[PDB]
């Protein structure tokens, strides 16, 4: 995925976890999760975090998305 969808998958962690997830350098972030996540397609990875948010208290991080 290019770089703007990754804008995307941040945006809807936050949305799940209000006030518990808020990166310091959100540009920095986004930079450092696409290394990863380039070599991944966007309806996949999103699926994957609804999975995540049904029985997790605590946010995710990029390697709990990959599976």
């Amino acid at each position: 995925m290019i770089e703007k969808d990754v804008v995307q998958i941040l945006k809807a962690v936050s949305e799940f976890y209000p006030g518990r997830f808020q990166p310091d350098d959100l540009k920095g972030t986004v930079k450092a999760w696409h290394r990863v996540l380039a070599e991944y397609e966007l309806e996949e990875i999103m699926n994957n975090l609804t999975d995540y948010a049904k029985v997790n208290k605590f946010p995710p991080t990029v390697s709990d998305l990959l599976k």
